[PDB]
DNA sequence: TTGTGTTTTACGACCTCC
DNA sequence: GGAGGTCGTAAAACACAA
């Protein structure tokens, strides 16, 4: 959920404070999660999948870097 | 423009956890 | 008694050289 809209940008200032959080911890806990999702107008269920993302980017980042270590 | 390669939301299938 | 982890991928959105 939602889908009416095949998927929604999230705006500048969502991504930051989930940025943030992120560095603050890489899995979101049950409370943090509910709050986050109250102070930024998602669901628990975008925060959720929105980690998942996450430490799926940083892990094809990590690949790409381990990468570069592995030709330099 | 465009067209093509990358990044960002969302999900399904499947798995692990006493 | 179910939550939340990955992997792989669709589609929309964006970046950018040609």
């Amino acid at each position: 959920r939602t889908k009416d809209k095949y998927r929604v940008v999230y705006t500048d200032h969502q991504r930051l404070e989930l940025e943030k959080e992120f560095h603050y911890s890489r899995y979101i806990t049950i409370r943090r999660k509910a709050e986050l999702a109250a102070t930024l107008g998602l669901s628990e269920r975008q925060v959720k999948i929105w980690f998942q993302n996450r430490r799926a980017k940083e892990r094809k980042i990590n690949k790409k870097k381990l990468q570069q270590q592995q030709q330099q």
